[PDB]
């Protein structure tokens, strides 16, 4: 049995696949295939009063498709919830809502997802050219090995910790910050360490804050304070599904441009409304004369070390051009995330798949990896097109489109 | 031919009647009436910034059907520019776009609304008890007479003046402001005097500001400043569709309360925006040296006359208790609406409909009027129930819920 | 030894009394009397995120004097805040600072405030007519008398209980929350009723939702929800000095008409942040499956008794028309204050004070009491003018200039 | 006659200078010259709806002095706008209302401005070491020169047109905006074209949509969009007066660092409010049918040539990495400006003023240029200091301790 298209991972970007296969008119065979037990979409920082950074207008299929089953509007529906939302007039719902969203989205599907099934690998299918691939995937009890014509992999952002800094059990990266700190006794993290800039640092920051009156926080960053993310209107178009043709098309120093100018729109900046929260909290404490919060800025944190009963942070601080040493119980490391990168799955097929200049994979503007003729089956990347299709690559604005699209082409090509 | 039902009046709710019809399973009959030429959505006041007082998901349909392809999201698709209205992240659209909306959702639809068609009565039909209405339709050619076993009258609100003030030359109702306002030459209104503390008051006062930067305008009202409207969670869930239940089934007493605490959702207020413009607009005013906005607060307007060429106003000054007049080249109104009221369309009908204790129709929960026994014919009123219903009935907050209703309440009782 | 001015209480009016005694070229002896061991300026109420209702620049002395060594900005500087302060960007500083700035202020007085001194009784001086007031202050040692041509009074709001409550261990007035919150076992208030729609209920209900993960809260008010507090700013010009003159002067239908269409600036209303805050928490725990805010709307506290381990708090429903009984741990009566009214400490001057048609006493322009002939001293009130001077009689909104105002009135009749 | 202290130009930073002259104890001698006929606070942008890039509270004085006679708060009361401006709640006042408050804090000095007075040059005074400068003024009739002991070089940003463009009667830089705008018939702008993405840029654009119903405007810029300023409150911290000290005190690479970070508080970027009016006025041009914006992004102006009635504008185009021609009426060049230079009106006391690695101006802490020994007289710079104090020093934002720190470091060497 060979399938049109197997999936590896599911995560929005794939669970809007499903949606896209189920209400295309094609008839297309899938299969999809998530390591872990369900669902699990950044579970480790669903802190209380996590916001979605998107509005819900960008869900699984809107922009695609208007009157989808499957929109964030229907979920509000279904859960008697619309009017209430409506009532807030806030466009951007919580965390903990969309990952109800999303398994929502999930059980509505008539396909069935297999969960607790890893992809170990991808190996070429018989003949050549090679117009299959074969899937290796590992369960808890077995091994099995599935063919498809095309495969799509969508396998999320890979954890980036501090160099010369390593995760252990007393400094943890961001993504794990609930999973670490659910376990420990409250009263033995009375003093943390947080290093970065970006909106996990802030949030992580802000929940320490609120969690306990006596946690001290150490909050160490490059800038002189959290820098605003911006998603004003008219930068905010960079997400705009024809957004992603202007960047793809454009000459590598309009590709630059948009880095240049508009990376703020995501990457190592803050959400507005978190910043003024945090800094009202910093100000009333002061009023208090009861200071928790010691913001490091011009800082990096370069080094961390068990001694006895602290973990032993080594700060460099840019202003004085010297490093220091910081103790405290925990280091966490919100020092942000690599883009997905197709490479290592791919193992032996990667020397069909073509690279640039730089050396990084070539992507046709459906989403779909450059390779050689002697490759004919599809190799779809959601995720890991930041450098071809632009800034949207690892994030949720533009789910519909892509999915769409991405469905589109394997059906142009089956036929 | 016998319709299963006819419309009176093609305004918004009407148009989300003939919405519901058409996406209603239920094989039903409908013939829709409008007097002018085509929607015509208060045209008189699409003044230049105006914005909708509802947000988009308060459309013809979503409340009911979360995937209707009639939404307001299903309309900005079709027109490309849902992305474009995502960035903006406003809940509120122009009035200019609905306005766009409600005539793009009308060609949409299957059926065929018959125009410059008058209602100038409603009669019994023939036989006893009465089982159908007669409808009177008035053309430019004909006349003519169709038969229905319902009607649904939704003629909309009703222009208010000022007791002891008649609409003339130079005394307008804001109703009809930018039909006078485009015929007159723009240096014969030097001098405007605008009565009203409300939406409409507010926004013609902006506008003149706006549009000439010689204008001198009287606003005029009875509060001591515009009045701020209200439509934060808590208090806007008076417009639920939960709460008309509530609303209805409460004791008159409850009624009371509604109008008591959160009349101040609709009625004589400003939003806070445009009230924000126009203290701006003020102050920037008395900056420059060249006041042009005279506030005349305390006070109402009690009557005009033409007096050679000049409108002379005269104002009841509560704080003085004394009156005055004040010479302007034109006195607008923006004084507000009364209640549709089917009464007059009714005429010899009435006399089956049952009012209540204080002389008003008595309505059912599928606002459906009460009759005795005479009467079996369906009367549904989408307007008017303001007592019954409660403050969403003269709005657009409860179009979906209210039209599905009156459908399923027809098809109920073709059964 | 004779004072030019007696001030009862010591609050922010008698405060700023003090400060406008200081700044004036006028030398006038003062006495001022607080019957608590220091300024305490409703700390029942300090809960942790209160935020003032009143922009910073209306403070002590501002209004009057736009370089007042006592003014807002002047505290935050000595305070080495304002740099801080600023980046905030809020007019609205939190209770807990402003309480500060008090403190601060009474500090850098060169007066001395007589603390723990209860002013009991005001009498009649010596003499024909009556020149002087004579002033009963009890100390916890002692008791004595002074001697003053005029008195100042400004005791502030006083608590009222719904009709048929009365205060006691398990039901409390807001006013005193946190003075019992704070003795209470927290496992011990795992059910409070809290009633009222105004600031406080809801400042309350808040504070409750975020102090404890499973305390369960009903809010019981009349309206159908809270209603925002409207500070707008042509409804907020109400608070103006100039606006003083305008309610003042005005007829008594001017002044109904305040209260008719601006009563919503202050009584009965809440903060559109905190109702916005509340509405967030109640739908997160909504989406969380774990609801713990029960809104009990169009109600009213009618009785309280304690039963066993239960406060019994019997509650109307208007929407029912039938009372029902509700256990709590605690009921909070959020129920809000009566003016000052200086007749209770007047005692036998009454008698030379004039009352109006309803009854109230009658209070000049510059805040005297009105007088027979056969009493020349002056009786101040700050507070207790709602009637004669409107709503900012009560408020911070008007320190500046009233103080200065009364101060003024003393110095021209002493000369 | 040799003063302790002279000024080269008065804007805002002299004027504050003249100020903290006024209000220090120290008697110190001192003359200003401005080359214009009054102050002239870049009136060829003193658009219509301009507001302030600053708090009010950073004003002449206030940081230094909380109770100056000479701050903003000062300014409203003595105009009787105090209570207004706080209605309003709005931190940021509008240009005009600034320039006024400038004119009318430069009316109440003592000091005497001499206007019409252009310094052309500035020479060594006699001697060796050289004590004093001679400071050559140009006025309409005459010239002369006047000696000081310390110089204060404050003369302003100077307008930066784009590389390859020269101003003329058809290619205006924004600084002269207004001047040539008021000086053409309205019906021969039909066609205007601006270039940059900064708030210059911005402003203009949205003045000229504004402005005129008809005219078509293309706004030319690098980035894909405006992009946002930062004053959210941790990132304005570099704007702190202590602020001033960390940049000061820090390495050369903590420095790159607040520019790299923080380069978007205030350079290329444009206020939030401003981008979505600009946002909502394309928007509503989109709906109407009838678009007059034409953003050109990822864009640079590299030419004008006068071709007929044509202004013939060369574009370079980096999505394709080509340029092309646009013809339109006028070219206007929002291309930002360059820092203060004390370079050209030093002439040969340059030779004296120490440079650094990079070839700058080397400046002391307390903003005087590091001079060998042959120069004991002060020279400071208001302006031209962004490399050695940081991002403050062309803005309003540190005017109060700037100018007491000038005055404090002249009367400590005085003495
Ligand atoms: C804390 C936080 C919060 C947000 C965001 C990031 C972070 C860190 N993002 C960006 C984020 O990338 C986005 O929300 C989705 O997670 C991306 O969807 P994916 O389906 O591509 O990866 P995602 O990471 O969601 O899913 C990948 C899945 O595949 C699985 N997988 C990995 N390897 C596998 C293998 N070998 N075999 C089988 N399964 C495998 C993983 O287990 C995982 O379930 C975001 N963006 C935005 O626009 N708005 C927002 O609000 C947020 N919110
Ligand atoms: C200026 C302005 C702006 C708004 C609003 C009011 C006003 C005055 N409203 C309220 C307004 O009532 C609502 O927008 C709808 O217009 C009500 O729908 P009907 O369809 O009920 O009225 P309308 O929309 O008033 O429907 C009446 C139609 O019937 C026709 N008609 C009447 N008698 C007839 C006859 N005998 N024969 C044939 N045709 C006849 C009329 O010509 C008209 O086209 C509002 N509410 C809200 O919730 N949000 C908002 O943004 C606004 N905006
Ligand atoms: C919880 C809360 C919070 C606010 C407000 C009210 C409440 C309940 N208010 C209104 C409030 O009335 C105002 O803030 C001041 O408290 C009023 O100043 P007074 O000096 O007049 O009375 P205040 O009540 O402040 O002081 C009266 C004093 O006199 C003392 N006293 C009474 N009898 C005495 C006697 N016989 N002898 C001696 N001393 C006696 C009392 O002990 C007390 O210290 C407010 N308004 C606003 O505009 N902005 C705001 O932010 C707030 N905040
Ligand atoms: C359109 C616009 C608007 C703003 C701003 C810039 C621009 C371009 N700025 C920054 C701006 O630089 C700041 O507001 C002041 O103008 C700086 O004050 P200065 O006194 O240093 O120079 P400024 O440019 O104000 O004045 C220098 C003066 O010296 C005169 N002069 C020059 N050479 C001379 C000579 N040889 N002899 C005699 N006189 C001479 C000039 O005539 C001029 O009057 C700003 N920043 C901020 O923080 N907030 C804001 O809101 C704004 N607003
Ligand atoms: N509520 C939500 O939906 C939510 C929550 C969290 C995250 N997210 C998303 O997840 C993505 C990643 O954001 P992120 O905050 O996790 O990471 P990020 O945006 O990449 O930022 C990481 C931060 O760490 C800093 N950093 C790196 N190395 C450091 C070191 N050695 N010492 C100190 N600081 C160091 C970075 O500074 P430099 O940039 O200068 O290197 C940056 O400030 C974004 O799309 C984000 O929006 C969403
Ligand atoms: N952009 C939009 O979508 C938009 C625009 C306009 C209107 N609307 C809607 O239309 C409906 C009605 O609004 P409206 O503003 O037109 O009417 P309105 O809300 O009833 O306002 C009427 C106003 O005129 C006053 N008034 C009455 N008689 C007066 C007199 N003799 N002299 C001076 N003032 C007098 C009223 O005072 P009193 O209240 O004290 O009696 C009140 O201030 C609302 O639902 C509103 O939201 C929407
Ligand atoms: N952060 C702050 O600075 C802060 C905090 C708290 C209060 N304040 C100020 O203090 C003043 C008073 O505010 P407040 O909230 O204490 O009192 P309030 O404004 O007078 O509100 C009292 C509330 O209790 C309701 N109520 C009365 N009797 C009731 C009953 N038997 N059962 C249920 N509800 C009942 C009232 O309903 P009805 O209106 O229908 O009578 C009203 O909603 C205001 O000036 C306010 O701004 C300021
Ligand atoms: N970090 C998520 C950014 C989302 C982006 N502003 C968008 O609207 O798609
Ligand atoms: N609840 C106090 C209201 C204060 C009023 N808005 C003022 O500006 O004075
Ligand atoms: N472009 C002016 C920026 C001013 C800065 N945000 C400040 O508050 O000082
Ligand atoms: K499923
Ligand atoms: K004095
Ligand atoms: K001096
Ligand atoms: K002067
Ligand atoms: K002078």
């Amino acid at each position: 049995p060979t399938h049109d298209v197997v999936g590896v991972g599911f995560g929005p970007a794939n669970l809007s696949l499903a949606v896209a296969l189920e209400e295309s008119p094609a008839a297309l065979t899938s299969a999809f295939f998530e390591r872990r037990a369900s669902i699990s979409w950044h579970q480790g920082m669903l802190l209380p009063a996590a916001k979605m950074q998107v509005s819900f207008l960008k869900d699984l299929a809107t922009f695609r498709n208007p009157a989808s089953r499957f929109s964030f509007v229907s979920f509000l529906h279904e859960r008697g919830r619309l009017v209430r939302f409506a009532n807030n007039h806030d466009f951007f719902p919580t965390r903990r809502e969309f990952h109800d969203y999303l398994e929502w989205a999930e059980s509505k599907l008539a396909h069935e997802v297999s969960y607790d099934s890893e992809v170990t690998a991808i190996r070429p299918g018989p003949g050549r050219p090679v117009d299959s691939v074969l899937v290796d995937v590992s369960t808890p009890e077995a091994t099995r090995t599935v063919e498809a014509r095309n495969i799509v992999i969508s396998t999320g952002l890979v954890p980036r910790m501090p160099a010369g800094v390593q995760s252990d059990e007393f400094v943890w990266h961001s993504s794990r910050f609930l999973d670490h700190f659910r376990d420990r006794d409250p009263r033995s993290l009375r003093r943390v360490a947080v290093a970065g800039g970006g909106q996990s640092a802030a949030e992580i920051v802000r929940f320490l804050h609120d969690n306990r009156p006596d946690t001290v926080v150490h909050a160490i960053m490059p800038s002189y304070g959290y820098v605003v993310a911006d998603n004003t209107p008219f930068a905010n178009q960079i997400f705009d599904p024809a957004a992603v043709d202007d960047y793809f098309d454009g000459s590598k120093q309009a590709k630059d441009a948009f880095w240049r100018y508009h990376r703020n729109t995501n990457y190592s900046v803050v959400d507005d409304e978190v910043i003024r929260d945090l800094y009202r909290r910093g100000y009333d404490d002061e009023v208090a004369g009861a200071p928790r919060l010691n913001f490091v800025n011009l800082a990096h944190v370069v080094g961390a070390k068990r001694i006895a009963d602290d973990t032993r942070v080594t700060v460099y601080s840019m202003a004085r051009e010297e490093s220091y040493d910081l103790d405290v119980d925990v280091l966490v490391c919100a020092t942000g995330y690599d883009p997905m990168d197709p490479g290592d799955l791919l193992g032996e097929l990667a020397e069909h798949c073509v690279q640039d200049a730089e050396g990084r994979w070539q992507v046709d503007r459906d989403y779909r990896m450059v390779t050689t003729p002697d490759l004919r089956c599809g190799i779809y990347l959601q995720g890991g097109t930041e450098h071809t299709h632009g800034l949207s690559s690892s994030l949720l604005s533009n789910l519909a489109t892509r999915s769409g699209e991405i469905v589109s082409s394997i059906e142009r090509r089956k036929s």
